[PDB]
């Protein structure tokens, strides 16, 4: 579990999103697992602009954050589960790191602020959901 807190915005991942957050939709995707409702207080975190491939992320299943490299966003496929089919996800970013479902909304920085959330995982891999392309959280 996990969310962004920007301006008066909440980004989880889709498909951990309450049906509150369906009522209080702003704006959604399936193909990125991104979902962002609006919110009564404003929020403190500071979105990434940048193009870093290094960072930091938290991983919930080992209470612990860890340095990584990973790839730039991309169409990558994505293996079904009881959330998906199986299908090509965008705008993700893999890295070599412990995953588990359980630790999606995990958040992912570089030295610019938030980057993105843990969305995806298997076989030893940990990948991101980009948010640095959506400008419109900032206004
Ligand atoms: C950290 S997610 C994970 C962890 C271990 C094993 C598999 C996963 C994973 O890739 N999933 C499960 C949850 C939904 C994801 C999605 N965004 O489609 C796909
Ligand atoms: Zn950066």
């Amino acid at each position: 579990s996990g969310a962004i807190y920007v301006g008066n915005y909440r980004v989880v991942n889709r498909h951990l999103a309450t049906h509150n957050d369906w009522a209080n939709l702003v704006w959604e995707d399936s193909s990125r697992d991104l979902l962002v409702s609006s919110t009564t207080a404003q929020g403190c975190d500071t979105i990434a602009r940048c193009d870093c491939q290094t960072g930091v992320y938290y991983c919930s299943s080992r209470r612990k954050h860890y340095p990584v490299s990973f790839s730039k966003p991309s169409l990558i496929f994505v293996e079904a589960s009881e959330y998906y089919p199986a299908r090509y996800q965008s705008h993700l970013m893999l890295a070599v790191g412990h995953s588990e479902p359980g630790d999606c909304g995990g958040i992912l920085r570089c030295q610019h602020g938030v980057v993105g959330i843990v969305s995806t995982g298997g076989n030893g891999l940990v990948g991101f959901a980009d948010v640095r392309d959506l400008l419109w959280l900032d206004e």
